């Protein structure tokens, strides 16, 4: 078991040099004047200071009335869907994040976690904000609530669930691993159906209220990924005993698994119904994300078959 | 034992008006469309958006020299005492808020301490900038090591510790409320010689980059006292049961206890060398900010001869 460090560790370590991602001996001070991990700094400062923003300094004025009339019967059954699986994930992600720091032993990691976490609530902030502005009371509920009526959106929440639960229930090194692999694949993949999605509607014009908060929570997402991309690469250098054979399949297995789901959702959710998305065009999308991510972490491409985003315009268009 | 909620609930209650503050049975989605307790959303709002600083923004080009020169020998072993121990204690707080955070059922509530546990981030933050901007590395190594010298800080911070580590070890109902009620202690107490002192030297133009930094901090302050003064009060209500008199009266002594030790604390900093602090005056303040707190949270004056703040002028200084 991963014992959870004490509030104060007088028997800690005063070199910054000796800290570790996991397990290491620390003080519990915040000895800032050293740091060990430049990248977990820099990232706090991005993420708590550069990147900071307020939801409701965007105008909501527009996306009311486009939804009332302008949006079609399938395009506000995306909204819906997209809005309810974001709104689960960022609820999943302020309360996962909390388990990640405690048991965090690097003081600057575990700043740009607790950053990582309020970006989190921000997000929730955001989505509340959204569809107070957008769709009328019993709509926003119903939206929040979505899962309590389609089974693809409750096994999808149940599924990003159950991984969490293993490091909670068995907070063991192996379950910490998963976890932490479970938690890039979520910030790597589950966003960018959603993403996509949006810009889609917003390269035409539709919901660019929406798709403005969605530029800012995306920006948020990329450092996110940036973080635990770290966080995993250091942690197989650190603790290579971790990363057995086992593990490494597993993380190669669940990987392909959710670029294969993250697509279905992304099918689900559009169903060619959506002018700009097609099912085969989510497809190269999510390969390429799968690709992208899974290599950044020392691995070899899952889809060897796609190496180009087909939708690169994104790049552009996601820009603030 | 308080069972730390799985991560998705599809059990939980759809009703917003069935939250509590512990015990309560949540989907664990940040459903924000209905809120139970507005004040915790309020204050999720002060502390995240309204109240955003960055304290890099603050310009620090006067103390450097100030410190080297003009500040007396006295005048330079307070700053460091104080800032050492300020340090240990929002060190404390990012670190026991996930804490806090995962044991809380009502979404807007885990919101508001999860902005807490970030603006404790930012002080972190501003201590690092303080000492980077105001001495040399060796004397900002040592200030964040002062305690490793100084048996009256170290026992300061196991004490501080120890209550913590209570509810960490045994996570019942009986050691959630004390650590609660220790948070809102070390919250209400803790920082006021600290403060009362950089407020005396600004008064006289001594350090007044330093204090601007400590007038922020001391914003954040108030606002995570009333979050936890509302966080006890609502306790109170929903969970009777817990406020036995075995804990009321622990309530009234750790509160005594806590007043008389901030006294000699910010005593044996000062030591009547600093020009505008008496080891009597001292006692007027943090006897005054005791009854003020305890009173707060349902409970008898535990000085009743103080019924008068000493230091008036603080509240008008402090402001921005
Ligand atoms: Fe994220
Ligand atoms: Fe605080």
């Amino acid at each position: 078991e991963l014992v959870r460090k004490l509030i104060f560790n007088p028997q800690g370590d005063r070199e910054a040099s000796k800290r570790k991602i996991i397990k290491g001996n620390p003080t519990n001070i915040f000895e800032l004047n050293e740091i060990k991990y430049s990248w977990a700094f820099d990232l706090y400062k991005l993420m708590g200071f550069t990147n900071f923003w307020i939801p409701e300094e965007i105008q909501m004025l527009e996306d009311r009335k486009q939804y009332e009339t302008v949006l079609s019967d399938y395009e506000k059954r995306a909204y819906e869907l997209v809005l309810s699986f974001l709104i689960a994930l960022d609820s999943f992600q302020v309360d996962m994040l909390k388990e990640f720091g405690r048991m965090i032993t690097a003081p600057e990691v575990e700043m740009a976690i607790t950053a990582q976490e309020f970006q989190e609530s921000v997000h929730a902030y955001s989505y509340q904000f959204i569809l107070e502005s957008v769709v009328d009371p019993v709509k926003a509920d119903e939206i929040y609530n979505y899962w309590r009526e389609d089974e693809r959106l409750l096994e999808r929440n149940k599924v990003i669930a159950e991984l969490y639960n293993e490091f909670i229930r068995k907070p063991n090194e192996e379950n910490f691993i998963k976890a932490t692999i479970g938690n890039y694949i979520l910030e790597s993949l589950y966003f960018y159906s959603g993403f996509a999605f949006f810009y889609t509607l917003g390269r035409q014009g539709k919901m660019r209220n929406t798709v403005q908060q969605i530029k800012y929570i995306n920006r948020d997402e990329l450092c996110h990924v940036t973080l635990f991309r770290n966080i995993i690469n250091t942690l197989r250098k650190e603790n290579p005993e971790l990363f057995t054979p086992e593990i490494e399949k597993w993380i190669v297995e669940y990987f392909k698994y959710a670029v294969n789901e993250e697509i279905k959702w992304g099918q689900y959710v559009t169903q060619n119904q959506i002018l700009g998305i097609n099912d085969v065009l989510i497809e190269r999308y999510i390969k390429y994300l799968g690709n992208l991510r899974i290599t950044q972490i020392g691995f070899d491409p899952i889809y060897p078959e796609v190496t180009e985003n087909p939708l690169k315009w994104i790049d552009e268009f996601r820009k603030i």
